């Protein structure tokens, strides 16, 4: 369904779904596509530092049960139920999208281009933001809705214990998506007039 | 033109061209079109810190002749010519959109959240990005080429001032397009298997 709608729409329509239930139609191969195609994003030097875990269905609520419980010890007890609350939306899901950055291959990069040695740790939030948007207006496009969520770092470490990752692999974003389950929220923007100026 | 595309193919067709010429076809008006749906990528906290001002033809050429006398000030004789060549093919382009980021809407959403004080910084990176790819592809949909450009920090000084630019304005990058003018390099990619895992 990313070949009906067209690009002005893909960009306009993509919005925050903070709910989603379960759908059968949403299957690791229609996720696999869309990887594949928003792998088509532009890293600085091609150096193509991104990686990405996809997590479903078991596994996808075990994590989601990490972050809950990464929560639960470092929130106060009268905060706990309401600061949890949202990830019922997330868990409810068909699967979560983890996106990495490979630091390994940034600081080769910084080696191999010292005169941007100082750019390329931001060129590497910059590929993968460009990619994890990419990936959003893709499943959006689809019918799929999703959201972009930050837990990192305080599940890091254990997140990268049950799934092998890489040391030099850092979590920069989880992605929760499934079948839509909410309307997306209004969304209000500053003039533009005062965010574009023409010379 | 970027209603005549679909979405998957503005993402893999969008490809870096160095070498722009001029096109009256190429207005404006068309460019504010872009910039205005553009502008539909997320922020962090829709806190849209971003920033864009566009050069165009007169003031185009003036900023990369700006940056040509910045590079002559910074580079040995025996390597200037070799340094400045590419920049002939962005001179000859239609316009340059300079990418900003506030510093002050950055500083200030991390006295609102200071939860995620830290990641501030770097959402502010994600959101241009998301931005700039945004635009670029729009741009390759509407068959207007385009690249992007780091000749910041070093040009910084030079352009906040000759523009009037807000000192909490830092310079991003800049995306000079126009007629397109040249084929793009070959791209090529890492295997997919090695940069996504499914569980
Ligand atoms: C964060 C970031 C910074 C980049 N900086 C530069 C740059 O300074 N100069 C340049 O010519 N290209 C620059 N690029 C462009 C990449 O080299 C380019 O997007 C990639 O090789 C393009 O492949 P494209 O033709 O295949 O799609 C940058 C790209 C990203 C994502
Ligand atoms: C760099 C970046 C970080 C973000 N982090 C979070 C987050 O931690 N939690 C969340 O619910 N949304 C997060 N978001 C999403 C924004 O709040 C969201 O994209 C914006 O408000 C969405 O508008 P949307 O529904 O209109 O298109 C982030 C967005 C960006 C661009």
């Amino acid at each position: 369904s990313a070949t009906t709608t067209n690009l002005k729409e893909a960009i306009v329509n993509r919005r925050s779904i903070r709910k989603v239930t379960k759908n059968d139609a949403i299957t690791k191969e229609r996720i696999e596509e869309v990887l594949k195609t928003a792998l088509h994003a532009p890293t600085s030097f091609n150096m193509q530092s991104g990686r990405m875990v996809v997590l479903m269905d078991g596994e996808h609520e075990k994590f989601w049960d990490i972050v809950k419980e990464t929560l639960r010890a470092r929130v106060p007890a009268e905060n706990f139920e309401a600061t949890v609350e949202r990830l019922k939306g997330f868990h409810a899901g068909v699967g979560t999208v983890l996106f990495f950055e490979d630091q390994a291959t940034v600081e080769k990069m910084q080696e191999n281009a010292p005169l941007y040695k100082d750019q390329f740790p931001f060129w590497s939030h910059q590929g993968n933001a460009m990619l994890q948007h990419t990936v959003w207006m893709l499943l959006s496009a689809e019918g799929i809705g999703a959201s972009l969520q930050h837990y990192n770092p305080i599940v890091d470490a254990e997140v990268k214990e049950t799934w092998n990752i890489p040391a030099e692999w850092s979590l920069v974003g989880q992605m929760p998506f499934g079948e839509p389950n909410e309307q997306p929220a209004e969304r209000t923007f500053l003039p533009t007039e005062d965010v574009v100026k023409f010379y």
